[PDB]
């Protein structure tokens, strides 16, 4: 018998963004009720949160309507600016000496180990997000799961993902005989939905000032908490989750599917206090789309605010500037476009142009990270909002488009 | 090989109605005894037949004089006012996340499978009836088709459509080269008729008080439920709907005519228990002359003339009656009037009213002027969804002529103005 081992990472900061480590916090809780150890449950989230200034109850992090605390006893592994891309790749491979900084807890794993890897944040096509710069370039990762695979050091591995369009991180890319079961919350071009806001659907206390959960997160993680996960199959909760979140998002798999056939406790253990609760089978809670959550706070500010004062005035502006933003970022993109495609633009429809099911984002990764620089030194950072824009930029690669022309077209537009 | 799915919509709602959703539950009667699963068969019902008040017997729906039940375990994925075009439109292009409710069982298809799709209600130019406003514009029907050919997800896609004009659906709008072959029960400027009245040649026991049938599809499902499908093409079942049914109104195809070189089977599967009833190649029974709209009033003149002298069930049965056929004297009358203020004589009005565009050519050039000049004549002279949408022929004809919606409302709101 083997060791279960899990890597638990929140890809953002921020208490706009309370939720992505809230779900993490969550997803811990679940394992240590269920058997898993510390010393093999690796930790990432900026850590923020518990003790930011907006929160109205420091020291707890909540996940749920039922405000039941999840942050207590959860590692802290890898926090600040120690959640980046070298230590969760080195992380993964179990490389105690490629780390910058953290725990040094690695997935110093063996054959016969079981690997749950939970990452949950915003995602973009192709690249997930990190606190810190960089971000997580799908062929990075894959290329992880590959170099870990050729290690022999696991049984089986599954990753769940929580972001926008992260079936993209593995679509065309995650070979299917590596012993790796994926589960994203999102297909290319979708956006995964919040859930447990104060003004959305099940009451979730105003204080608390953000939204507590991400949707496909707090649905599998509800199931995992409430069964006795010995009688619940991964393929089950894949089509548990997929099914009741089909109205917000498409849950989809990849790689090894046989590897579904396990049964979650293989992964997750299994809380003894669950043992009569079996799963027998094989009410809308999501809010809002991940990449709006913070544009409706800005709203939420802007039309709590009393009539005639200056706050009213400074919420107005702070969210004319906010969308006056995203306007900009749009016409930069359709004007670059415009000027390597010509007039008839295209901009719009490139973006609403996705690549065939099981083909890859881009087949140049170095391009689309070099598009991405070439955008933003001639032009702003894209950031949040315009890191949706990898699809536009992976389109430019695979039509050919040099990095001189990208530069050039970008430093015409941007001045 | 591939799944075959199906999309089964009744586009109406009320008792009188009672006829589309009949259609509907005996539709998917055929699909489930061929072996097509319910995970495949989407069902758009309004679901008001089966406990409707009027109906004599609760629980059951009948599609024939034989009374035998259409209703038992017919999947519930859109009903009430689920049923829409939003519905109907994302359960076709198989898209969960853009519904307003409903089962969320959609046209999740692939490449190889084999779609079904079977509309039955009223139909008007260039526009198929809902049970609620928005009704289905044609264009936005074919938009949709297209998109989903764009998509590649099918092998052939056939679409039976019941419903008066329902030629008017495809004509001029529908390419070649999608895959979809298209059958219609009626062509442009022709009612499609009902079959299976109080009072109609075979009769339906009087105490159901509606007609329970439409004649072109208890036609094509009656076919269907007694041969053998892998011996009859859906070509061969066209030609027989189309020879049996011409004395009533003119079967029409559209789309891919090789697709229909398909077996019914394909499309429909096999009841075993016909596999001994091979397809070959008593021609009497003709029914009476009830198209839909006098099918409606059948069911109102039921109610009326079936309650007690003296009763209120007569006083109210009386009202509806009147108020119904009223309203349809106020929508033709202001439709006639509106088409004399716009056109100057009597003669011009009519030809605006009456005339049907050449073979092959769309009802409309501009679809979203006939939206608008729909809404506008709904704002000032009240809604045409109970009656009157046939008067978007007359209202396609204005939008072709050039008259702009400012024109439009003036003239409505001068005809339809009636307070002191
Ligand atoms: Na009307």
């Amino acid at each position: 018998a083997g060791t279960k081992w899990a890597v638990l990472i929140a890809g953002s900061k921020g208490y706009q963004n309370y939720r992505h480590q809230a779900d993490v916090c969550h997803a811990y809780q679940i394992l240590r009720k269920g058997g898993v150890k510390d010393e093999n449950i690796i930790v990432f989230m900026y850590d923020d949160i518990a003790y930011d200034i907006r929160n109205p109850y420091p020291g707890t992090i909540i996940n749920s309507p039922d405000k039941k605390d999840v942050y207590k006893g959860v590692p802290k592994d890898y926090t600040g600016e120690d959640v980046n891309v070298q230590n969760f790749l080195a992380v993964i491979l179990g490389n105690k000496t490629a780390l910058t900084g953290g725990s040094g807890k690695v997935l110093d794993t063996r054959p016969n180990d079981h690997i749950f890897i939970y990452y949950t944040d915003h995602g973009y096509p192709g690249v997930l997000g990190m606190p810190t710069e960089p971000y997580l370039y799908a062929n990075d990762l894959i290329d992880t799961l590959k170099k870990k695979h050729a290690l022999g050091t696991y049984e089986g591995l599954v990753f769940y993902v929580e972001a926008c369009e992260s079936a993209s991180i593995f679509e065309g890319l995650l070979p299917d005989g590596l012993n790796i079961y994926v589960s994203t919350a999102a297909k290319a071009g979708e956006g995964s939905w919040v859930a447990y806001c104060p003004s959305q659907e099940p009451p979730v206390p105003a204080e608390y000032g953000t939204c507590v959960g991400d949707l496909y997160s707090v649905t599998w993680m509800e199931d995992s908490d409430v069964y006795n996960l010995r009688t619940q199959t991964l393929h089950q909760q894949y089509e548990l989750v997929k099914n009741k979140i089909a109205y917000a998002s498409t849950v989809s798999q990849f790689g090894d599917f046989p590897i579904s056939k396990d049964s979650l406790f293989e992964y997750m253990g299994t809380d003894p206090a669950n043992e009569k609760r079996q799963y027998e089978d094989e009410p809308h809670v999501g809010a809002v789309h991940q990449r709006e959550a913070d544009l409706h706070h800005f709203w939420d500010k802007y039309q709590k605010a009393s009539e005639g004062s200056r706050n009213k005035v400074d919420a107005r502006k702070q969210l004319v500037e906010v969308m006056l933003h995203r306007m900009h970022v749009d016409d930069s993109i359709e004007s670059i476009a415009k000027l390597l495609f010509g007039s008839g633009a295209k901009a719009s429809e490139m973006m609403n142009t996705i690549r065939p099911p099981g083909q890859p984002l881009v087949s140049d990764w170095d391009c689309l990270k070099t598009m991405v620089r070439t955008f933003e030194t001639h032009c702003g950072s894209l950031s949040e909002y315009g890191m949706k824009y990898t699809r536009f930029l992976a389109n430019i690669c695979n039509s050919g488009i040099q990095k001189e022309k990208m530069g050039e077209a970008s430093a015409q537009v941007c001045l």
